[PDB]
Parts: structure tokens; sequence; C-alpha cells
């Protein structure tokens, strides 16, 4: 029944082709998002770029303004918002209100974390003394219009991660919300117009990203692309915006690494926490566990009970496993799953499914020949690898396509630390679940996780570009 | 007659095809470099990635001997290396013998530089209470392979600051030199091998970069593309590479903004210096003169006397303008002077061309359609533009398909800082000619003169992946 | 009548011996703030030192969120808090209402910058290859005891400039505000404690400085002492403090090198804009105005008439002079005038004294043997020296005790960064008036005017100890 | 017989009054030294007064070459100086001359650290709207005339490490050398004049402390002061000073936590090489052992082995243990001593004396009440203190007067971090011994064992100014 509009220089526009969003929980419609065409793309690209002179020529403290008052807005808000987001993607009720909260401390950390970008004043006396009069005031500059593109599982946090630092930095955003999101997007983009953001400040883009993405992508107005989702995309993207700066927050296959004389309960504890949160569908979740010979029972006995304390259902229960986002993502979960039955896998909990509803499914003795050992389920799935050393943990976990972030489980922190080290992850947590974290600690994936440094000061500075003046001082 | 090899694995290969390389003064055969295959490239990227665990597990003040006793070695063979890159590119004896020493200097300071990478530690605490307790060991990580390619005009200081950064962050170097001045190239990898460089770290590739370029740059191992180069081929391998991190120094059409109060003699000499330099043959050069109505003609008189007592001739008896670098060159930029020409340009200075070596063309009245308004002649070519005030001038230089540098000549700094963020350029340099400057201030450009920001500081940082250790303190 | 008592352990105290605080803009008695003996201040600092620990094991976003309610509440009483300002420290009504704003932007600022302070983890390799395993984590650990002491001037500003940075940084605050002030001292301690603040985190100690002062600086349990105030005071703090961490923010005097190639129209506004400012008396105000020969007519008529544009009376009627703070500054003023016209001054305006209420004086031809030109007047008075070169110029504006702040106006900005790093001071402000301009920028003194670097980055981290952890 | 002069003003003076300098060693005259009459020290501060334009002038470059030929020359002459610092302070003859070529390292690195002293460029518009076009360029400027006063046992080290971070900020230095250490503080003198420093830049004043210290530092012209040495000095020093800048590196009884879960035998290696080195007379090294009950007594047993394996005689000869300074340190040291006998300690090795050579004594079952315990004896004396919990722990190594470093020893780091920063020092070292480590971690004391923070990066920045310079960029 609910028309929803994009927010277009400043006013709301509704489109003649429309998208009509079906809750993942029993296939209700919730609403109908706009299918903009590419000539509304191009008016909105418009608007971002007549609107960037008059953002940009702001105060940073007048910027940071508008997104505290947008951020009290969704506090305002949160509850509705995270009833409509939990309804969009089976997310628990309480997870999503939360979510909404963080969305809301996110944008005021990133508001005043914006104020405070200060430059250099360089002298070249230091590289040659016959420049030791030249000063170089080097300062960041917006780069442009900033194209944030969001994933289905935080359709406002991680929208609003790519909205706020780039908001205070000077930039213009379009926002592109996932179509199973595209309402919670618009939601956002309700409270951020609700604030008072200048007309065409921040724009919102609704429609197959299949068939609109690889336009925005491209686009001539387009100054940088703030990306996440799927690798398979992160590439096709990476690869069509050439020289353009992007980042991008691709797939992740996060490893466990259990070690001997590691305190097993808590990292069961921890790796069931981190591994089973919103049904296994966050990126930065452990999606490995890599445990030696000798500790390998004792930790699959404590992860297994773990999964068994699960409570699985509907997202308005606060589930801890709650139905996957679409069928063909169940579809694929269930492929992975019937692989490692194949390959004679120890399936430690039951193997259910009632649709989207999957249940949490543990693995047991994984060898590398199951698909479950590589490929990133998105799902309620964790496969429990043994290995006899050290070296074949850390080679094993090295072996992945993918490299965002994983969690060390060991007692000799110095050990923890090299193991660290020989990791190819952005980031190594010791005896604790991966996570994006406190938003103020850097988040990057390397081979193939991403390209980029993310994190609010990080995002922040890499929104801009660099602008050295150099003149004489005497 | 003298047969070049490229440095492979520590030891010297030639390959069975090769080129052969003439001097663009008088086509003197000066050697034959080897047309590396296919193969041989997929070798030197074996070693390379067989050397970098070894490399990468040294001290960074071990790491830094080896680039202080390469720099030694760089100043002690200046003599040699710069008669051989004078032949080779066509550049001034002294000129060539100059860029050794600052490639020397540049090689000093990166390596000192390298050694003072300092890391973060975050608290979790300023973001939210609940992480007060975790913290962040925020540190760089080499990226592994760089893939430097560089240019013919400084094929040894613009390969010493791609290698010199790399190296001295932990990463291996694989070098691409120019094909006219791949013998320099091979001259800096002979100081670098005699230094004791590990077998490995360092490596060459030398052949057409038409035939062999796509395949080391679409290749496996590299990790990152460090490239100078025109901007055809710099969007290509920004579009080759895909996610991978890459560098860009692109072309660039830096521009002279005078204003009505400038000192003109000062403007007039500056302006000269930088544009004419090497033939006009540096892409951080005076590409455009915007001079206002009311001062024009008197800078168009400083500007012509200054360039009409230019000489032109040997690269051996240091004469400012000497040969292009070839015919093809010669021919391209004789075409956009027979284009202004055309359109009724004021050729203020003689119009004579022997081959290769070009004589000094100033042109006034040049009007947008004239091609050496926007084409980057990258010769002895300076267009002088008037406009009517200075928002047409920042309009005009704006308006080029170049980002990488200006100056804008005045006395009221205070107008030239509010021109300085006008304009859409990386550095501003205020009553100065462009340069790379000191090669600790920044370095970049940003609508299609590159993709990155470089200077010693931001190379090192920009080829090395973050990665964040987490941990509870409690 | 109203009775004003001290923040001790987060319950009000009041004093045996007591202070009465007389308006100076008629002897209007405002109230009366306890005069605490020493044994009142061993109390207090006992609280604060037993307050340290929770308050430091608290987050710095905990920490961050009572000094935005405690710049809430000051934006809400600012009416209130800012006329009982005006009245004691006879400040224009809706200037001590705009400090009340800009202190609650300051609590603001330094609470969401205090949230931001973040380490190193240095490695060893850089330094030797023996060390290449070595990991320092280095942060900031709070010094403890903070004891800030402010200024008459501003004892709103100038006290949360010292307790808002030191608060967030996990310090516990204890707060001596001026004796003319501590009525504002201790309405801002009214908004501390109303936002809830841990009993004992900030505390404040009212009473004679002259009596009081030497026990708290050389007191035991003081781990930092922030001072704003005379340079005479201020060195015995220094000399007294020993070895403890210390900030002073003490005198200046400073200049205005106005060049020939200068705007002097906006050179002459800014220099009276800066001068004249609440009757001189700012610190960081320009107190010297040193203009070569070939301007200095033309500058001495503009400053002349912009100084003849100043409404000299009453606090509430917004008055661009207004009464200096006591009878003591007053005398002091009226003789370092007498000494300018002893000595053959060019008195370019009118010179009249109504008790505390003096008129901005403008003198001209002023040379190195008036007190004027050296001693700091505090208040309405504003020499004009004449030199012949920028050298001179130089030589003279270094040639003072204080290294505060200057100001150089000239057209050549190239030959303004000249002079600006010939100058002996802390900051040099170009074509503009000397200030503590936003509170994000460092603000010191050299040559007597200071020792530190504050403002609120700056403040924040020097009020807090480096503790480096390195392992392998 | 050898006459020895100061550094004043480029050339060599000598003083009417001296100081003959006799070898701990065996009581050898090696020379004599200058006692500088006050007058004296007046025409040294004029010349460092009058120079110091001229250096600050000077490139930081320009500035860097000589200090790194002043190391070079310092490299080349270690073998006589060292021997000169080892009849002069009574060090061992090898470790003198690696305090040689460490100083001519920590030249080396302060030369190269204070070339990339970099400003800031801050905006205004952060923290308010009508401060938006404000721009501060903020950069350090040299204090003036630092004066560098250095202890006995590193008088080479630790006048270095006061002196490069001086000169390479601008600054001009007046070194004062300890009476016992002249020697080498005026080879050091030799060294930096024999490198060509200009005139009056660098300086050096002999004399008695107690008679020419309080001349010197109450002087005119300092305009800082670096001090090292004891305690009582230190806080006479910082009372004297006043208002001006001070860095004071004083006295400290570093502590090793050793608890329950920790490697004993790497423990007491570790605090028998901290406690015992050079005769327990560096300031950074471990005095106190405080050790929990359960551990205490097989940690006793290690440490008296440990200490059993000590090598007690001549300083030529390599001997671990050597002749304490002079005949009233080792006094003291067996006052302490003494107490300790009479309150009932265990005395677990021989103690034995023969006059300045005494033998490396560890005691146990040290209480409060012994002297040992809180006074410095800065001698070779380890007390052995056990405690019941590490509440104990902590409380008792927070009870003394000092807090320049300490070292816990455990397994579990994340208990070591919560003792670190329980604990009210400057450095905390996890599993080592304490120590001044790599010059450029950072090295400061709290509780009356310093004020300020050293370090070769926070020297450089701690004898600067800051100087803002506010402008208008429109
Ligand atoms: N590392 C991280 O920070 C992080 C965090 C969370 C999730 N993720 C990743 O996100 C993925 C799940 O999200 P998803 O499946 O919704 O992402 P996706 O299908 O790969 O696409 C992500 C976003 O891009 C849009 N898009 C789709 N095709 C496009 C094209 N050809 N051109 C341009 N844009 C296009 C999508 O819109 P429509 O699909 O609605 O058309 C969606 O909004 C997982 O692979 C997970 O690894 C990463
Ligand atoms: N640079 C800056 O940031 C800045 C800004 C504003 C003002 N100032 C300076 O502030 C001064 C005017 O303030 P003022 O005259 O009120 O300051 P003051 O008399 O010199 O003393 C300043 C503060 O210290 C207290 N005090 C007085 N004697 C003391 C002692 N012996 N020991 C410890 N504390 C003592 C005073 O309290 P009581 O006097 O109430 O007892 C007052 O609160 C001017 O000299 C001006 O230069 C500096
Ligand atoms: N934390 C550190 O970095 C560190 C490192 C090493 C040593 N230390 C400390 O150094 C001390 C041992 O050195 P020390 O006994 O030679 O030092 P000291 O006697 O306390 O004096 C240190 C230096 O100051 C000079 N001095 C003495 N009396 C003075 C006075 N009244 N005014 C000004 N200067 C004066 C001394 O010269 P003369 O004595 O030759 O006249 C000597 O050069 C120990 O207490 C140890 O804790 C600290």
């Amino acid at each position: 029944m609910t028309r929803y509009q994009n927010l277009v220089n400043g006013k709301w526009k509704s489109s003649e082709q429309e998208i009509t969003i079906y809750s993942p929980i029993n296939q209700e419609e919730l609403g109908t998002v706009p299918a903009m065409t590419q000539t509304e793309a191009d008016e909105a690209m418009q608007a971002a770029r007549a609107a960037l002179p008059a953002w940009r020529a702001l105060s940073a403290i007048e910027r940071a303004a508008y997104l505290h008052k947008t951020a009290a807005i969704l506090e305002r808000d949160k509850e509705k918002i995270g009833t409509i987001l939990a309804k969009e993607v089976a997310k628990g009720i309480k997870a999503a209100i939360g979510e909404v909260v963080r969305t809301a401390d996110l944008i005021r950390y990133a508001a005043e974390e914006g104020l405070r970008i200060t430059g250099q004043a360089m002298e070249g006396g230091g590289f040659e003394a016959a420049s030791k009069n030249k000063l170089a005031v080097v300062r960041r500059e917006p780069v442009g219009i900033v194209l944030a593109i969001a994933p289905f599982n935080y359709p406002v946090n991680l929208s609003a991660s790519k909205i706020a630092p780039a908001l205070i930095a000077g930039n213009v955003v379009m926002l592109k919300p996932p179509t199973q999101g595209s309402i919670s997007g618009l939601l956002l983009a309700k409270a951020f117009e609700e604030a008072g953001i200048p007309a065409g400040v921040f724009n919102t883009i609704t429609g197959r990203g299949s068939e609109i993405g690889d336009y925005i992508i491209e686009h001539k107005e387009v100054n940088f692309i703030n990306f996440t989702g799927s690798t398979p995309i992160g590439e096709r993207i990476g690869r069509l915006a050439g020289m353009r700066p992007i980042m991008l927050e691709l797939g992740g296959k996060d490893a466990a690494l259990v070690l001997e004389d590691a305190d097993l309960e808590h990292a069961a504890k921890q790796i069931v926490a981190g591994a089973f949160s919103y049904s296994g569908q966050r990126c930065t979740a452990i999606k490995r566990v890599i445990v030696l010979e000798s500790v390998a029972d004792k930790l699959a006995t404590l992860l297994q009970e773990e999964v068994s304390k699960l409570t699985v259902g509907d997202p308005f229960d606060n589930a801890d496993i709650t139905p996957v986002i679409d069928n063909a993502s169940a579809d694929f979960i269930w492929g992975l799953i019937e692989d490692a039955q194949e390959k004679e896998a120890q399936a430690l909990t039951p193997i259910k499914r009632e649709g989207n509803l999957l249940w949490p499914v543990l693995f047991d003795q994984v060898t590398k020949d199951m698909k479950v050992a590589w490929e990133e389920p998105f799902g309620p799935v964790l496969p429990i690898i043994r290995v006899a050393s050290v070296e074949e943990a850390i080679a094993f976990a090295n072996e992945s396509e993918f490299g965002l972030q994983s969690s060390v489980f060991t007692n000799d922190f110095k050990k923890a630390f090299e193991i660290a080290e020989k990791l190819e992850v952005g980031t190594v947590h010791i005896n604790n679940k991966t996570q994006r974290g406190p938003d103020n600690f850097p988040f990057l994936g390397v081979k193939g996780s991403g390209a980029g440094v993310q994190g609010i000061k990080y995002s922040i500075e890499a929104m801009t570009n660099v602008k050295s003046i150099v003149f004489d001082v005497k």
C-alpha cells in the first residue's frame, strides 16, 4: 500500500516503475520503492553537483549541526525505523532498534570527528637547503559527489557509515540502498531531510542494482564510490570505476584460530556469538574455525552445545537465528550444507530447513574439498577445521580468497601477535570474536575482502582530496 | 655494441629478443636492452614473491642500509650514469648529473623516512563505553610486490621515487623502465645490485610497454602498481588493475594564473623557467598562461624576451632547449603548433624545426579552439590565454582534463589562497613555478592527472596495508 | 545577603570566615563567598584524591557526558550567570552572556576532543636491528589532581578552559576562582554539580590568593597547576611548584606592528577593537602600536577617531568602556597615564577619570622612557610608538618582557611571515587583532608571558602523563 | 699531565683554577679539566647567544650535516674515547666503546629525526562558524640556549641525548659534563668541534656543580635546562629555574614485579642483567624485586645463582661488576647493606668490599624498614621483597618516591597490561628488564623520577617553542 519516494534535490519523487518489498519473514508486502530510470539518476546527479558548492562552502560546524540533528531524529524514531527494518531484512526487532541507535551514535561520532581534521604545514629545509624557505600548507578538500552503495544486512548502519563521513568532509552523497533494505534507506533519508539537510546535498537512488547499478557506477559526476557488498560485484565495480577512488567492503570468510593453550569455553562462547549473530548474515563474522588437534574435540563439544542454546524463529520474538534474506540465499546455503554432507562432514547440530528459516548447522571434520570451507555461505553454517600445527593453521587461514578479519584464541599473547602479523587479514582480534568493533577502529580487508581502509577517521580522510599550497616564507 | 641485461633474482639475464636504444640527439646506438618474454616476466615475479618474506622480515634499519649504500654508489657513478642518461633521453648533461644526484638524495630521504613510520594505539572508550577495554594496535605492513613503471623523462629519479619508498616499507619492487630510458633504469639496477640488495628484492623488466605492459599489469603476483606516464595509458592501467591499489601520475596541463597585481618580471621569469625546462618535457611544468586583460601585454613582452634568452641545441652543450624524445613527439607538437597558427595565434617566437630539435614557441591570443590550449604538447610550446576576470581565469583553468598543479601569481596572498582552493588541482604554487618541489611535499593530481597522493611520506604509507590488532587490556 | 558555598566532595560547604563581593559598577554587595581555611583546603584535596580512581576508571565517553550536560545547563542559565558576571567584573551584560555561551561551547569542544586522544604503537626496528621485535604502546594517563586558578576578567571562560580539558582527560579538578569573580566560579560549579559530576571530581576553593594561594600551590596532592594571572604571581607559582608540571598564562603587552604597505583603515579598526575591548582588560589585546614613520600620522588619526567612537559608561548599557575592576587598578593605570603626560606624550583622546570608570586614552609620540610603553596597564590606554624601519619595529617589539601575541599589519604577506618568525611571541596574527581565537588554535606566551602551550587539544594533552608499555 | 680545555666560542680555553680527574679504578691521574669561573660562564653564554641567530637561520639539513659529521668522527675515535671513558667512570672497556657507538647512532638518529618535524595548518571552522576563514600555521621554533647537564655514568651518551636533539632543532647548546666524566664530555666536544660546528653553537662549561651549577642554572641567557642526575639536585634545579622550561631525568628505584604465572628463569636472567649492569650504576635498572609468595623461593634461587655468575674486577677485564664511581658512593651503598643486615635481611650472595670495588649483594626477606627497599643505592645491591597478592605488589611499587620505569614478569599479558596502567611509572616493560630502550621510545619518570618526556622525538619537540601564525584565507 504505502508509496515510498526518493529524496532528490530535497523533494520527494516517485517513479513510473516500482519495486514491491516483501518481508522475508512471511512475504508480507511492506511497501513499494521507486525503480528510478537512468534519466532520474541523471537528474539526481545534477542536483548533487549543483548543491556541492554551497555545501562545501559551509563551516565544518555548520555541516555537523545537520548530522547532529539527523542523529537526534534517528534516536527519536528508532522504534518505527527498527520495526520496519526488522520486517524488511528479517532482523531481530531489538537488534534492529539497536542498529538504529548505533547508526545515530555513528552519525554523531562522524560529525564530531570531521570537525578536527587538521592539515600540515611542511617545510622544505629538511629535504634540501635550496628549499628552506618553502612552506606547503597541506589540507583536505572534498572529492565531490560520493556514491554510497549499501548491503542488505545493515541498510541503515552501513549507509550512515558512508553518508556521515562523506557529508562532514564537505562531499554531497548519492545513496543507493539495497532493494531489500531500500525502505530503511529511505527512512534514513526521511530523517536526513527532516533534519533540514540542504536540497541536493543528500539524495537517494532506488532500483535494482542489476539494472541501475552500472549506470550510476560509471556515471560522469560520481567522484568517489563507497561500496559494501559481495566480492563478485565489488570486483566489477572496482573494474568499472577505473581510475576514480573507491572503497570496497567485500566478502569475508573470517577464521577463528583456536590454539592448544586457549580458554576453550571463552573461545567457544565468542565463536558462536560471532558466527551465528543475525543468522550468520554479518560479513565480519567467524565463518571458519581452525582448531589444533589437541583441543579440537573439547572445542567442538563446547561449540556444539553453544549452538544448541540458540533460539530459532521469528525476528519479533528476538530469535538468535532468523530467516535468511531470500530464497536464493537459502538455496545457496543448503547447497553448501549438502556438499559438506556429501564429503562426510560431521554435522554436530540438526540440519532442518523451513524455507528461508534455516537452522544453525555446525560442521566438524571439514577438509579442503567441501565448499563450506571456502565459499562464504553468508548463513547459519560454521565449519570446524582441524589442523596439526600452528603453521598449518596459518597456511589454511591464508589460503582463503578473503582477508577481512580473523581472531586468534590463545593464552600466550606473544604467540598471538606473531600469528597476527602472519595472518593476511586487515584486523586480528586476540581472544575475541571478529567485529567492526568501535567504529573509530580501522576496518579493512585485503585479499579480495575490500580495497581501502574504513572506520570513521579513515573514511572521512579517504573521501577527500589532498590540496597542497606552496608559498615562500622568506 | 654493449649488451644490457635485466636484474632478475639477483643475477643478470639477457633475452632472446632485444631492443636497440638510439640516442635522440643523433640516432647513435647506445646499447641493447632485453625484450623480456611473458615467461621471463613470470620468472621475475616468482623471484620477487620468493624474496618477499626474508626482505619483510628484516629490520627497517637493515633495509635502509641497502638504500643508503645504493645512494652512495649512485653518487659515486653520477658522471657515468648522467652521461648515458643525457645521451638516452636528450637531457642536458649537467641536468642529467643533477638528476642522478637528486635521485641519490631521494633514496637517502626515503630510507630515513621509512624508519619512522609509527603506528597507532587506539582505545574504544571514546566511541562507546562497552568497548572501553579494547585496544587496537594499528600498524603498516607491506602490500607485497610493487610494480613500478617509469616515464622516459626521469627514468632514474621517477624510478627511485617508486623503488625507495617501496623498498623501505618492506615491499619487493618490480621495475619497468621506459624503453627510451631502459638503459638508465638498468644502471639504477646496476647500483642497487652493487649495494648488495638481496636477490629477488629488486628486479627489472625491460621490453615494449605495448607488448609486455598489459601482461605485467594484470599479473597475479602484482600487489600494487605505481605508474607514471601519459593519461591514456594511466586510464587503461587503472581500468585493468581493477581492485588492486594503484598510484597514477598522469599528464598535466598546469596553468600559470597571472593576475593584475602581480610582479610580472618575476612571474615571467618563473613561467619561462618552468615551462621550457627540459624542452617542456616535464609533466609538472607550466603549460598554460592564463593572464588578465590589463597585464597581458606586459607579461607577453616579458615572456617573449625570456624565451628569446633560451639556448637551443645539443644536450652536452647544456642547451636550455634540447631535442624532443622521438620523431612522433615532434610531429605531435608540430601539429599543435600548426593548429594554433591555423586559428590565428600570435607566434611570439620563431617557429623552426630541425627534426627532433624544435625551437621554443610562445603563442599569444590563444582561444578555446586551438588544441594547444587543451592538449598537453609535452614540448617547447607555451600558449598565452587572455581572460577578462579572475572568475574566467579560474573557470578556464578548471575546464582542463587535468589537475596536477597550478601556479597563481599575485601580490595579494589572501586572494591567492582564495583562488588556490577554487582551483581543481592537487598543488597550487603562489608566486612560483609549479614543480614536484621538495620530495617530502605531497605530489598529486586529481582530474585525470593521477590517482593517489605521492611524495616520500605519502608514497611510503600508500604502498603498505594497515593491520589492526585488537585485544583486551581490561 | 546571599550566602555562597564551595563545592567540596559533591556537597556545598560554607566557611567561618567570609569574603563580601562588591560590584565594581556601584559597590553593590553581590554576595559572600567562603574564605576557606587551610584545613578545608586539605579536606577538598582529600576528596579529590579519593574521587580520582573512580573518575579515571570511567570511559572517556561517560566522562564527556557530564561535560555535555554541564554545557547544556550553562546554556540554559546563561542569562542569570551573565547578569551576575556583569555585575561582578563590570563586564558588558551582553558580552558577559556571550562569555557564558562561549564557555558552554568550549566545554562541548573539549569534551568531544578528549574522546579522540590516540596513542602510538612504536617499533624499535627503525632505531636498531636488535630491537626489531619491541613494540611500545604509548598512551596518555591523567596527572591526577589539577589545580586550576583563574583570573578575574574571565572567571567562567578561563575556568572552564582549565576544567573541561582536565576533566575529559581523567583528572579531577580543584578550582580556585578569583575573589572578584568567585561568584561566577561558584556558578560554574553550580552547573557542574547540577550536571551530576561525581562527588569530589570537581571542587572549588574560594579565598584570598594572598593567603590561601601558596598553601594550595605547594600542596602535597596537587599534581598539576594551571594558572592564569599576572606575571609577578606566575613567576612565584612556577618557582614554588618546583618540579611539578605547570601551565602559566601570564601578562602580555601585545604589539600591533603597522607597516607602510598596510590597510590603515582596517588596521585601525582591528587595533581599536582589540585594544579597548573590555576596557583593555583582556591580556591577549593590542597594548602597543608600533607604526613606521610614513603611515604613523594617518594611523594615529584613524585610531583616534575609532577610539572617539567608543561608548563609556555602565556595563548594563553595553558600553564599550566599562569601569576597571577595582580602585588599585585604576590608580595604576592613572599613574601610567600621568607618567606618559610627564614625558610629553601626545594624548590623542580626552583623559577623564570618575573613579573606576576611566576613559579610553590614546597616546602618541611614545618613547622608551614612558612606563606605558613597557608596563601592562591592563586598562583603556593604548600607546602609539613610531619607529623608522621594520628592523627597529621588530627590535622594539622584542625588547618587551612579554611574548604572548603580536599582530602584523601589512599587504605583503611574505614580509609578514618574515616578521612573524622574527617576533619573539607565541602567536602572530597577520592583518588581524590578537585574540585567543578559536579555542582549538594553540595559545601560548614565551618571554615571561607564560610557560606551556594551551588551547583545547594542547591543554588536554599537557595535563596527562605519557605511559609507554613495551613488550615483545 | 694532559691539559684539557673547554670549547667556548669555537676555540679552546683553559682556566686559572683546575680540577684533577683520578681514575676510580686505581686513582690514576687522567688529566685536568678547567674549573671555569662565573665570568667565563658568562662569556660562554655570550658566545652561545651571539651564535644562535646564524645557527637558527641554517636549513635543517645543513644543521644535520654537522651532526652526521660528528657521529662519523665519534665512530672513528670510539676506541680512544671509550678507553678514556672506561678509565674515568670505571666502566667496562668494551661497554664504554659500545656507549660511544650508541652515542654516534643516537646523534645520527636525532639528526635525521629533526629534519622531519612537521607543523600543522589548523582551520577555525570546526570550532565556530565565525572563524571558518582563519588558518593557523603552527610550527616549532628553538627555545634558544639549551643548558645540558649530564650525569657521570653516561657522560657521552646522556650528553649527546641532550645536545643532538637540541642542535637539530635550531638551539645552541651549553654542555655541563659531570666532573667525573668531564674528560669524556670534552672529548665529545672535541668531536663536535672537529666536525666543524659553528663557533658558539656548542660550548662546554666544566667545574664543580656545587659551585658553578647554580650560577649557570639561574643564568639570564639559559632558555631551557636539560638535567640528568640525582633527585635532590633535580628538585633544586626545577625550583631555581622557576618558570623556564626544564627536563629532569632524576633517580629511579625501578621494580620487577614477578607474578606466579611467570617464566622464572627468564625473569631471573632479565632481572640480574638489568640490576647489576654497570655495577647497578644505571638509573633505569631493576632496583627492587617484588615477587609473590608462591614463586619467591624459586625466583630467589635463580636470582642468586645468576648473581653468582657475575665477574667482579677491573673494567679493562670487562668485569660485570666494576668499582663504583667514588668512595662516598661506596660508603652510602655499604651503609644501606649494613642497615639491611641489621634488620635481618637474608644476604644471598657474599658481602665483600675492597674500597670502591663492592661485590654484588642480593638481599632476600626485605621489609619496609630497610633503607635498601626505598633509597636508590645506585650500586650492586638488589633487594628481593615478598608480597602476598598482586594488589600488595602494586601498592608497594607505588609507595616509592620514584616513577621512572617498572617491569612486570607474567605469562598472562592481559593481567600485565592491567598492572601496567596501575603502576605509577613512566614506562612498563612486560617480561623484560627496564631500559631506556630504543632511543626513539619515550623515556620519562613521574613521581620525582623526572619532569618531562624525553626520547629523541620528544626531546626534539620539547626543546622548541610553538609559534602559531594566524591569517585569513578568505
Ligand atoms: N565487509 C563489509 O563491510 C561487509 C558488511 C556487510 C556485508 N558485506 C557483504 O555484503 C554482501 C551482501 O550484500 P548484498 O548481497 O545485498 O550485496 P550485493 O548483492 O553484492 O550488492 C551490494 C549492493 O550493491 C548493489 N548492486 C548489485 N548489483 C550491482 C551492480 N551490478 N552494480 C552496482 N551495484 C550493484 C545492490 O543493490 P541490489 O542488490 O538491491 O540491486 C546492493 O545494494 C555479502 O557478500 C557480504 O560479504 C560486507
Ligand atoms: N594570557 C592569558 O591567558 C590571560 C588571560 C586573562 C588574564 N590574564 C592575566 O590575568 C591578570 C589579571 O588577573 P588577576 O589580577 O585577577 O590575577 P592575579 O591577581 O595575578 O591572580 C590571578 C589568580 O591567582 C590568584 N592568586 C592571587 N595571588 C596568589 C598567590 N600568591 N598564590 C596563588 N594564587 C594567587 C588570584 O585570586 P585572588 O586575586 O582573587 O585572591 C586570581 O584568581 C593580568 O595580569 C592578565 O595579564 C592572562
Ligand atoms: N633517569 C635517567 O635518565 C638517569 C640516567 C642516569 C643517571 N641518573 C641519575 O644520575 C645520578 C648520578 O649522577 P651524579 O651523581 O653525577 O648526578 P648529581 O651529582 O646529582 O648531578 C648530576 C649533574 O649535575 C651537576 N650538578 C651537581 N650539583 C649541582 C648543582 N647544585 N647545580 C647544578 N648542577 C649540579 C653534576 O656535576 P658534578 O657533580 O660533576 O659537579 C652532574 O654533572 C643518579 O641519582 C641517577 O639516578 C638518571
